[PDB]
């Protein structure tokens, strides 16, 4: 129903090496993830979705159907597998990614001209909100 479409930038980023700590993530890795401000580039053609997380670090590609649950390798990130489904909630996006972690996974949204993006794992919550440059 919404088109996620567009290059977005980071505006906000609230507890994210608490979240990146939860997955258990060294503390050199966080030392340098402390220096990013990930954007999100995504294509979407109805439910086929390409969200690619852009760093001057390391990127994080998604490819995937929603509704169709998928083998995620979260290589980069922090190395593991998970049977991830991302579904439409109305015009949100809701992901859930089952393996080693409990809790684990993130809801998508557009509120006005805002990409808001909530990551959560083992009861942490990261906040993440972009915009397009107009
Ligand atoms: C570990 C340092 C690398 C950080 C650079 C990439 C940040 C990725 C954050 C975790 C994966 C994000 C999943 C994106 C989901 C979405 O945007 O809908």
């Amino acid at each position: 129903p919404v088109d996620f479409t567009g290059y977005w930038k980071m505006l906000v980023n609230e507890n994210f090496e608490e979240y990146l700590r939860a997955l258990d993530v060294n503390v050199a890795l966080r030392k340098i993830a402390n220096l990013l401000k990930p954007d999100k580039e995504i294509v979407q053609d109805g439910d086929h979705m390409i969200i690619r997380t852009l760093s001057t670090f390391r990127n994080y590609i998604m490819d995937f159907q929603v509704g169709k649950e998928f083998e995620e390798d979260l290589t980069g990130i922090d190395d593991r597998k998970c049977m991830t489904t991302v579904s439409w909630d109305g015009d949100k996006l809701q992901c859930v990614q089952k393996g080693e972690k409990e809790g684990r996974g993130w809801t998508q949204w557009i509120e006005g001209d805002e990409l808001h993006l909530e990551m959560r794992v083992e009861g942490v919550v990261c906040k993440q909100v972009f915009k397009k440059v107009q």
